[PDB]
DNA sequence: CCGACGACGCATCAGC
DNA sequence: GCTGATGCG
DNA sequence: GTCGG
């Protein structure tokens, strides 16, 4: 990767601001600069060259100059030395521990993996599962395994009701050679924006995937969103596969294209696109694109029959999923 | 200078 | 119990 | 932290 040293430094700065400083706009600003530098097709030679890119300003250009000249950033060398920041940064790597809980735990003297294991009684359900699979959740998923997982989910949903449609989204749909988790978009004709003609539509799918021992744990579960844990079956005498994170989102069937646009991401791509929509006078969520009125209040949903229709409303050329990895 | 920075589901808690 | 705010994702 | 107006 052409500018990997720079984008790694900006990512570490972003994480510092989110986890330690609890400065979410600085977190998003460093992420935006790292994203625009990541796609820049030249090896950056100066901070001035980088400042030409949108989202890189004076402060980050100065940090890039320091990094290019020395290979390091003093500000980060200090943060890495700092016990409190280091402990907080670590604890947020556990799923369900965010910046607030991480600082609370560090305040109570809970600062290592050992400390967490000893104090399991102070964790909520999600954090408990995140700790149990801390090691597994740090591993990437090879695309070959993503394909096996897709084949299980799609076949088990079909067994519940052949009218379900399950689509694997996220980085998988963008063509990534490895993924951090599996994201599944689910639809069923009995659930539309107009009516819900069947209860338990997500529940029945979750139950079936549990019955065949694919889903192993639940982090959170409502009528439309499931967050949990899953695992591929292994063969005789084979080492078990790592446990993996799985997210399932049931979307109204008539709102599939807004839903698949949202669930394909990337998250930075959606933020860029939704910000552009606002500049163009629309608001986009996972259900609808609506116009903004003279006062800025959302109007009625606009008709959408393809992902491209949403790009057309905001005057963007269509971008295939593989070109949305921002 | 200075306001705005994407949009939302589920879990948890405070206050009533 | 319900409603609203906050955390986390 | 950055940017548009
Ligand atoms: N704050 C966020 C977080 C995520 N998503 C989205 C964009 C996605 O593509 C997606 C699926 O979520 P993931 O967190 O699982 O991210 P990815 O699938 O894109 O990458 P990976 O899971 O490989 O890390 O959620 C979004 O719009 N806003
Ligand atoms: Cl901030
Ligand atoms: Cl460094
Ligand atoms: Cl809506
Ligand atoms: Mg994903
Ligand atoms: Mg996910
Ligand atoms: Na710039
Ligand atoms: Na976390």
């Amino acid at each position: 990767t052409l500018n990997g040293g720079i984008t790694d430094m900006l990512t570490e700065l972003a994480n510092f601001e989110k986890n330690v400083s609890q400065a979410i706009h600085k977190y998003n600003a460093y992420r935006k600069a790292a994203s625009v530098i990541a796609k820049y097709p030249h090896k950056i030679k100066s901070g001035a060259e980088a400042k030409k890119l949108p989202g890189v300003g004076t402060k980050i250009a100065e940090k890039i100059d320091e990094f290019l000249a020395t290979g390091k950033l003093r500000k980060l060398e200090k943060i890495r030395q700092d016990d409190t920041s280091s402990s907080i940064n670590f604890l947020t790597r556990v799923s369900g521990i965010g910046p607030s809980a991480a600082r609370k735990f560090v305040d109570e003297g809970i600062k290592t993996l050992e400390d967490l294991r000893k104090n399991e009684d102070k964790l909520n359900h999600h954090q408990r599962i995140g700790l149990k699979y801390f090691g597994d959740f740090e591993k990437r998923i090879p695309r070959e395994e993503m394909l096996q997982m897709q084949d299980i989910v799609l076949n088990e949903v079909k067994k519940v009701d052949s009218e379900y449609i399950a689509t694997v989204c996220g980085s998988f749909r963008r063509g990534a050679e490895s993924s951090g988790d599996m994201d599944v978009l689910l639809t069923h004709p009995s659930f539309t924006s107009e009516s819900t003609k069947q209860p338990k539509l997500l529940h029945q799918v979750v139950e079936q995937l549990q019955k065949v021992h694919f889903i192993t744990d639940t982090l959170s579960k409502g009528e439309t969103k499931f967050m949990g844990v899953c695992q591929l079956p292994s063969k005789n005498d084979e080492k078990e596969y790592p446990h993996r994170r799985i997210d399932i989102r049931l979307i109204p069937k008539d709102q599939y294209y807004c839903g698949v646009l949202y669930f394909t991401g990337s998250d930075i791509f959606n933020k860029n696109m939704r910000a552009h929509a606002l500049e163009k006078g629309f608001t986009i969520n996972e259900y609808t694109i609506r116009p903004l009125g003279v006062t800025g209040v959302a109007g009625e949903p606009l008709p959408v029959d393809s992902e491209k229709d949403i790009f057309d409303y905001i005057q963007w050329k269509y971008r295939e999923p593989k070109d949305r990895s921002e």
